């Protein structure tokens, strides 16, 4: 299981989070050990940590 | 200092409370002055009230 | 609610906290947030921190 | 003793109360079953209550 949905908005707060937008999907390999994930968006491509309680794995 | 963490989504309905979604957690600033306590999230660093039946302590 | 009374003058620092002056008659808001209590002033009805260990209760 | 002289100033919160200045002295007959005496100014020649714990008996 590899691809995630974003289920809210969310606006980085430091350089290495990704913001994004409810619908987005996302690439992410790995969890992490914490509550931060670091995932690649499938739309801008860009990568960093997001909240893993922010999205859901795709259906 | 225990992390409490968000078991159902919450919109705030002024300032002083804080809306939050499920998972959410939260280190507790002041928790003895009634069931709403004022909590800052561990997500945003954002600070308010949250009720407290809506959150339970992590483990 | 018990009235607690000023055992000594107190003149404030800030605006946070309340002078007050021996005698003066307090009933107290919040005070399980520390030894500094919230209280209104039974002369003046101002409201505002005051050094719990400078009152004593009613009595 | 019938004569009290004010330790503080005072400005009175209420058409019944007495305002006046630190060194003022009053006429005080009787005093109340409370903190608030009723008390005649020998400056002014008002009349009207003013917190008990304000003044001391003129010596």
């Amino acid at each position: 299981v590899t691809l995630f949905v974003a289920l809210y908005d969310y606006e980085a707060r430091t350089e290495d989070d990704l913001s994004f937008h409810k619908g987005e999907k996302f690439q992410i390999l790995n969890s992490s050990e914490g509550d931060w994930w670091e995932a690649r968006s499938l739309t801008t491509g860009e990568t960093g940590y997001i909240p893993s309680n922010y999205v859901a794995p795709v259906d």
